[PDB]
């Protein structure tokens, strides 16, 4: 009945030893892939963060500075993620994202549309505490269209709380919502962009529900998942959001390494976002949409100390 | 970082509609068993006791009493103890083992060693509730030899409370275990019984390892776990359940269904009395320790919709 990840705090918690155990793990010419890996995914994001400290003061060193030249490729790439304190993460990850031209709109929709009214308003603070200008001054310079609009009605973060069923709201909105997408969702963005955006949960899965016995078919398959626009694939993420945040997250995953190549960008932040909110229902979500375990499209996808880590973050095999 | 059990609240629980359901199942000459096992075993302990109460409102029936009537064999067995109030259990447990010269010494050591005082303190007071006689009372009534001698020791619950440690007292301590079982636990009883049965958890796991250096054995090795008395008996139960409860409780069920024939009753009891507190460790501990998932056990050893209700009790197969 609760939201779960897969890292949690390490019992008995010592972090000068941890910090002993890193600095052993480097020092010298020689590096101890395996120690390190296997420490810091069995150690909080909170207790990597008191390790970083104690690494400073026992050693006069920088613990992210050492792992950067000690280690390479995506299991650094890995690493240096876990390394971020969890109240920066989604913050850095929209100013990574916002690329003026290059802009990488999977990343605004992702964040955006998966995390919850709280976690946005924290997001918004943070960004304009680490980087001097407002999240959605950012977006905007950066997107257009009706995408941006959705954007900007997501992040203010006023969705209607969950309270009692209105299920003549609910014949209505689903109504609207059938006829938007009759007109490809290029007619009166405004008003479904408010039932998208503003609606609380609750509601929104039983118009989904009546948006079925009205029209014959979900709501989803009015988006072409490949071939969309960018606001057709926001709606499409709210939509999913909205069903089950760990299913979209576990559809999001799915693809990142579903054909040829792999987005190991989308895997690393997924799992280290994840990591310690819901990735255990992640690979609930994932093993029952997909026939296979989160464990083993990871396995069979990547390689080396970056592979392992990923395994251990992932914690178990799901049968 | 928590205990997990495998059973948690349903949401959108209507009790009235879930009490509908039921009686549907049974009402008439036929049952639809399937209905039964899959709501009750996917509703909370506290939402069942909700479900019962709507029941007799509804239909002016008794739950509990057409069930036993419209089940059978193990499945009624199953369903039964599910029914059965989670702050009862244990007390109920315990008095249908106290039984003078036929007591069940196995469910009073499995009970009252893996139990924490928190959980004793509850049970003494329910039982008295219930019974109108003290736990203890009966426990010296039915139990001889120092194995009753410790029993009571443990029913008191008043074991230290995890404070700093002292390898001082972890010296001694685990010299006195030493010698004890160099005596094969038949001297200065009194002595080992107030170190396993009053000192901190945190204490007695640094003994126990404190143990193997001194001996260069683990302490369990001193206890033949087929052939051993009953308060030698007591004695691995309470260590292991030092080491780990989740543990301790996975190894009760693996020589549950080891060998000829199956320990339905202890199968059953641990299976419904740690649905909401542990069973989810519980099947992790089971998984590491006997190289087989508890699902794999419990389906090539149990028939009908016994087993299907066991299996959605489990929860999922380990991996
Ligand atoms: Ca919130
Ligand atoms: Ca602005
Ligand atoms: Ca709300
Ligand atoms: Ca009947
Ligand atoms: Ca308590
Ligand atoms: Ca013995
Ligand atoms: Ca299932």
């Amino acid at each position: 009945q609760v939201l779960r990840g897969t890292v949690t705090d390490f019992p008995g918690f010592d972090e000068r030893a941890d910090a002993e155990t890193l600095r052993k793990a480097m020092k010298g010419l020689g590096t101890d892939e395996e120690s390190i890996l296997t420490l810091l995914t069995s150690r909080s994001n909170a207790q990597r963060q008191e390790i970083s400290a104690a690494f400073k003061t026992l050693f006069g060193r920088d613990l992210l500075d050492d792992l950067k030249s000690e280690l390479t490729g995506k299991f650094e790439k890995l690493i240096v993620a876990l390394m971020k304190p969890s109240r920066l993460y989604d913050a850095y990850e929209l100013k990574h994202a916002l690329k003026g031209a290059g802009t990488n709109e999977k990343v605004l929709t992702e964040i955006i549309a998966s995390r919850t009214p709280e976690e946005l308003r924290a997001i918004k603070q943070v960004y304009e505490e680490e980087y001097g200008s407002s999240l959605e001054d950012d977006v905007v310079g950066d997107t257009s269209g009706y995408y941006q609009r959705m954007l900007v009605v997501l992040l203010q973060a006023n969705r209607d709380p969950d309270a009692g069923i209105d299920e003549a709201q609910v014949e209505q909105d689903a109504q609207a919502l059938f006829q938007a997408g009759e007109l490809k969702w290029g007619t009166d963005e405004e008003k479904f962009i408010t039932i998208f955006g503003t609606r609380s949960v609750s509601h929104l899965r039983k118009v989904f529900d009546k948006y079925m016995t009205i029209s014959g078919f979900q709501i989803e398959e009015t988006i072409d998942r490949e071939t969309s626009g960018n606001l057709e694939q926001l709606l499409l993420a709210v939509v999913k959001s909205i069903r089950s945040i760990p299913a979209y997250l576990a559809e999001t995953l799915y693809y990142a390494m579903k054909g040829a190549g792999t987005d190991d960008h989308t895997l690393i932040r997924v799992m280290v976002s994840r990591s310690e909110i819901d990735l255990f229902n992640i690979r609930k979500e994932f093993r029952k949409n997909f026939a296979t375990s989160l464990y083993s499209m990871i396995k069979g996808d990547t390689s080396g100390d970056y592979k392992k880590a990923l395994l251990l973050l992932c914690g178990e095999d799901d049968c």
